[PDB]
């Protein structure tokens, strides 16, 4: 049922239009964690980092490392670089809402912030395929 994938992203949204916005972030979780994950495309990549994105607003890093991870450990077989894709996709999201908090303006966005970028390196470390994203990192 994984294709079409328009499914997901469309349910989360469904489930944030009624309010359950925790229900919607771990369901997006469960299906770019799911084991049938790395038999399939990176294109999913594309829907674990609007998981990821959402996991920004409700400042849920926890389950964002654990997404990242998990998703890293099931994708090595295709779309690898769809990893170093979504870690960029991560930082560029708590980047902004840097942004956003600071120019409106907190403390804990920045820690936040800090721990964002610490569990992206830690994800992305000693990676030859990884080197030049985690360089920028």
């Amino acid at each position: 049922y994984f294709q079409r994938p328009e499914n997901a992203l469309k349910r989360a949204n469904e489930f944030l239009e009624v309010g359950k916005k925790q229900p919607a972030l771990d369901v997006l979780y469960d299906v770019m964690k799911s084991k049938k994950h790395r038999t399939w495309q990176k294109i999913h990549e594309p829907i674990m980092l609007k998981y990821l994105e959402l996991c920004v607003d409700l400042r849920k890093s926890h389950l964002a490392k654990e997404g990242l991870y998990q998703y890293k450990n099931i994708c090595q077989q295709v779309n690898i670089k769809s990893l170093e894709d979504v870690v960029r996709a991560y930082l560029k999201m708590a980047e902004e809402k840097t942004e956003a908090a600071k120019e409106e303006s907190l403390t804990p966005w920045v820690k936040f912030l800090w721990e964002s970028y610490r569990q992206c390196l830690d994800l992305l470390r000693n990676n030859s395929r990884v080197e030049r994203l985690y360089h920028d990192i």
